[PDB]
């Protein structure tokens, strides 16, 4: 389905696998794929992670997704173009203090090989709002800038935490193993995210893309434009205003999700 996929992400773009092609990827991948949970919101399960599902969804029918998603997705991508991929899961410590409680197994990120890298790279681009736009080097200490914010890993355990430096302050994104898990795992840990009560992706609307140079992030009408000097904040008028931008800024073909008077109404419950 690679073609498909590469005219979806704009890539235009030579296909061998180096670390030139694998920053070009992820730079064309978060600048085109919006995330989103438009289908847990609506009661719609993320179950099926095969490379036909994933495709189908995040590029035939020109939806988003959420971390197994777009991880899934890239993923399959990448070993097909020569890539040596393992899926890793981890978990969520965003703007949590230390002493809070061990959060569920409910993120995954690809450790990356090629042919003469220097050692493996992490590769996410389904963290939504704070997703780095870049491979960055599987490795602590090292202040990694990107397009956007800086990234550093360090060790804790056991396994590795993400950091980046959010505005002024640097911010735990969450921690990973880098042990290889299974599939299975990644669906079971997909089930929960989109199905479970409690879930952040089951209450409310979460949308986030990528442009030059901004990060557009929405938080249920919540909407924030996050640019190099300058954050800009708008609260939307509606549900109604909610889809437009859904469809219009993030790039997702909202009609895909059913009527679009069920998806205004979902948003006027959660939201609203």
């Amino acid at each position: 389905d690679l073609t498909g996929y590469l005219d979806r992400i704009n890539y235009r773009g030579a296909t061998d696998p180096t670390l030139d092609v694998l920053r070009d990827l992820v730079s064309a991948h978060t600048g085109a794929i919006a995330f989103e949970n438009l289908d847990p919101l609506m009661g719609v399960p993320v179950d099926d992670l095969s490379a036909e599902a994933l495709a189908d969804k995040l590029v035939d029918r020109r939806r988003g997704g959420y971390c197994y998603e777009h991880n899934g997705l890239i993923g399959y991508v990448l070993a097909e173009l020569g890539y040596r991929v393992r899926r890793l899961a981890g978990r969520v410590v965003w703007l949590a203090p230390p002493d809070a409680p061990t959060p569920a197994q409910t993120h995954t990120v690809l450790a990356v090989t090629f042919p003469g890298c220097q050692g493996p790279y992490l590769v996410d681009v389904g963290f939504g709002g704070m997703t780095p736009t870049a491979p960055l080097r599987l490795e602590t200490g090292t202040v990694q800038q990107t397009a956007l914010e800086p990234y550093r890993l360090d060790d804790r355990g056991d396994g590795l935490v993400l950091q980046a430096m959010v505005r002024d302050e640097w911010q735990a994104l969450y921690e990973f193993s880098t042990l290889t898990r299974p599939q299975v795992d990644l669906r079971v840990g997909s089930w929960f995210v989109s199905t479970h009560p409690t879930s952040h992706f089951v209450t409310g609307l979460m949308a986030a893309t990528v442009a030059d140079d901004a990060r557009w992030n929405l938080m249920g009408r919540n909407l924030a434009i996050h640019r190099r000097g300058g954050t800009e904040k708008i609260l939307l008028e509606d549900a109604a205003a909610v889809v437009d931008t859904l469809g219009d800024r993030f790039g997702i073909n909202v009609a895909d999700v059913g009527e679009r008077g069920r998806l205004e109404a979902r948003i006027d419950k959660v939201c609203f």
